[PDB]
């Protein structure tokens, strides 16, 4: 019912693949009060040619139609509601019948390193209203694996709990976004597990959420004993759109959805370059969505890649593409980022913060006492030489940008409790989370 | 007919339920004794096989269970693990327990043995934890097998703040909840802060599914009020074994006995009985993954087999728990199920919701929130219910809306940020690696 890697030949068969659908999604479309009310008076787009005139959708049309303005089936149909993070004062609500799950769980799924019913995966994203920790769940059940839910962001898990359950049960995935790669490294260390010797069972580690270099994703493999590190790109609106290939670029799943780069200044749609990341999902039912512009900062290939799916590959800047002017030269978080994570390992700089001043660009991160000044200085001459950039770098402690209880607190599971004996905590009777 | 599992209905006397139990002992003692803790038990001696050899089996304990942390119970392989999940309580000493797919089926039937149905028409908020415990995976579980929109709210999430609850239980006309009974109250108090009318400004609200919480008539009565008089719908269960009991229409909660054999503990006389007052044990009869011999959740219940005014066929049982606890303050003891029944007798225009006692060898000293105008009336009247009903002597003193429970967790909204390193110079740089 739907197309699975290797179901093309060639980029024509592809394009097929997309187009026989097109009717079909239109269809669904004006089905919702979102775009029977854009098409109103007029005669709606129903044919895949008619598809180049389609308009499209934004972030901000997705806010102002909250809750229910882009459904397009009865309430009795959907499994599930989410709302999409950043701003809580606009919330983004995305839905999805059973079927359109299916679709999510799939695309997921699409792990070069695989998900077995031999696998215990730990999912560490959260499952408070955003969809991310339900879409490993879901693909973690999809495949058989055993599913261990982390959630995050949870005072029920704290990191220390993390390790404890990483080790002790021989965890073989993760789920987590790659600052969470990090914070669970210096938690094992805190609870006195070496990342990269001590999880033997620990098989490969997925990640998304944020802009990810290669020199980054190389050192937090390299962290945890030079295991891959797989990365995904995706949304609350769209599920995963992008996953990455052996040779570790991403590829975008197109047989499950047409994908176009936007040029803001002229609004013109191609299917490659340097452009916001425009999405038409293509197994959709609930919430139909023509031409959503997700408004991140990608540059989609084409180009032929090692591995061979026969997909284009895209790079997701996002805000990390954001030019900051610092005296002559622009900076970006991407560009920072490489020379931060090009340190030498054994330094253990993981954690660090930068500000952009129109004069100079304020840089701290944590190292261990003996290394500092080294860490300081070649991080120096590294932003000198491939910045030319004014900097103030401050080495800190650890424990200044992570606080060691965020790393080593335990935290019981309590319930509320009204009646307490006369040595006991009552500050816990009715606050007890 | 093509249904493996019993529903409710399939029995017409005691005698046909015990024999539905009885006929599925065989598959259960051959699959216990394939974990590692029953085989280690019965090395060396004749394992029970048949009916008759069960009143011979040996309690498991909760410290067996932490004993065989992690995977000590285990009686099938780990391939055919769907989900792994921890206890509440202490973080120090884990209890695990794990499910195939198909004792998945078994625990979501459980859970949606709700009287007032869970339907697809249903906009079903769970609000309870996802993370390590069963209970929001439980209650999605029911929500998805009965076709229900599920909202993921969780509890002690970030993410999730009741300033966004009581938008979501609003704007999405939310027409089932499941949460502790205090998150209940928690839930009215941010409707309050937020300007809604928890009795009359949530029209679609039909039902309140609760559990977690020993929970007097009284207080699960005022809780309804609160909530406009709908139904405040109990169930017991725990992390090792699912729901074990669901409340009638009556309001009393009857036992699951179709899906495990319900025992009393008596730990003065070492004697297990169908009935009584005492410890709660449970054989649970449709699990692959985790088999539990008469395990002992420790939890204080009285189980009547006495009829109820519902019909159903199956014993009730009352939850004690630690609010069971006899405090001696003087000649009187104190319970807090005792005390619940008191603080929640006040009158419901006084808006006591929140309180908390601590039992000295020679006073009950307890606390309240309650508005201005209404407070000495409160502590007048708590104290006149106190003197009469336990004659404790008694220190109440009534504390100001937002001192137990602060403004700032009723109202306060948070955006759900991601990690950010490179900030322009008028933003906050805090929000960078620790962006919780
Ligand atoms: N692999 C990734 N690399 C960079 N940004 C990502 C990646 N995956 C997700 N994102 C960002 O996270 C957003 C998803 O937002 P939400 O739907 O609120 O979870 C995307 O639109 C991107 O801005
Ligand atoms: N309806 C209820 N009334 C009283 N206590 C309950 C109820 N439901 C659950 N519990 C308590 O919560 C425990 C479950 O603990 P856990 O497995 O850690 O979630 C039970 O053993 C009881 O102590
Ligand atoms: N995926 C995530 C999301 O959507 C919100 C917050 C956190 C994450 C994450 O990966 O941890
Ligand atoms: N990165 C994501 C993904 O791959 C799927 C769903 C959600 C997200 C996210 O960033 O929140
Ligand atoms: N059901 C719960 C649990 O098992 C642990 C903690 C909290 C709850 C709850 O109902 O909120
Ligand atoms: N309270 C619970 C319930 O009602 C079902 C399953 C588990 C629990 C629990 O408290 O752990
Ligand atoms: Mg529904
Ligand atoms: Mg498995
Ligand atoms: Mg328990
Ligand atoms: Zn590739
Ligand atoms: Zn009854």
């Amino acid at each position: 019912s739907r197309p699975e890697l290797g179901d093309w030949s060639s980029p024509a068969e592809l394009a097929e693949l997309q187009r026989s659908q097109l009717p079909r999604v239109l269809a669904q479309a004006l089905r919702s009060p979102f775009y029977a009310a854009r098409y109103r008076g007029t005669t709606p787009p129903r044919t895949a040619d008619d598809f180049a005139g389609v308009e499209v959708t934004a972030k901000q049309d997705l806010r102002d139609q909250y809750p229910f303005g882009m459904l397009a089936v009865g309430r009795e149909h959907l499994a599930t509601y989410h709302e999409s993070s950043g701003t809580a004062g606009e919330p983004t609500a995305s839905y999805y019948t059973e079927e359109d799950w299916t679709d999510l769980a799939e695309r997921f799924a699409r792990k070069w390193t695989g998900i077995h019913p031999s696998d215990t995966f730990l999912v560490r994203t959260p499952y408070g209203l955003v969809i991310t920790g339900h879409l490993a769940q879901a693909a973690g059940r999809l495949r058989g694996a055993t599913v261990v839910p982390g959630d995050a962001r949870s005072l029920a898990t704290p990191l220390s709990r993390m390790v404890r359950v990483l080790k002790t049960l021989d965890v073989t995935l993760t789920w987590c976004n790659p600052t969470e790669i990090t914070m669970l490294a210096a938690a094992a260390k805190a609870a006195g597990l070496r990342p990269d010797q001590d999880f033997p069972h620990l098989r490969a580690m997925f990640t998304a959420a944020e802009p990810l270099t290669e020199v980054r994703r190389r050192r937090l493999s390299e962290i945890w004993g030079g295991i891959p590190v797989v990365e995904e790109y995706g949304s609350t609106e769209t599920g995963t759109i992008a996953g990455q290939c052996p040779e570790g670029r991403m590829h975008l799943w197109a047989d499950r959805a047409i994908f176009e780069v936007y040029d803001p200044r002229t609004g013109t749609l191609s299917e490659a370059g340097r452009g916001q990341m425009v999405v038409t999902p293509l197994y959709r039912d609930a919430m139909p969505l023509l031409r959503y512009n997700l408004a991140d900062d990608v540059e989609v290939s084409t180009d032929p890649c090692g591995c061979g799916w026969l997909l284009p590959t895209v790079t997701v800047l996002g805000r990390a593409g954001t030019g900051h002017r610092i005296g002559p030269a622009t900076v970006t978080q991407q560009r920072l980022e490489e020379l931060v994570f090009s340190l030498p390992a054994a330094y253990e700089v993981m954690f660090w913060r930068a500000k952009a001043h129109p004069d100079v660009l304020e840089l701290e991160f944590e190292a261990p006492e003996p290394v500092r000044q080294r860490a300081v200085k070649e991080l120096g001459a590294a932003l000198d030489r491939e910045l030319g950039v004014p900097h103030r770098i401050t080495g800190l402690a650890p424990g200044t940008l992570v606080p060691a209880e965020a790393l080593t607190a335990q935290r019981d599971i309590l319930k509320a409790r009204y009646l307490f004996a006369e040595d006991e905590d009552w500050d816990k009777a009715v606050m007890y989370f």
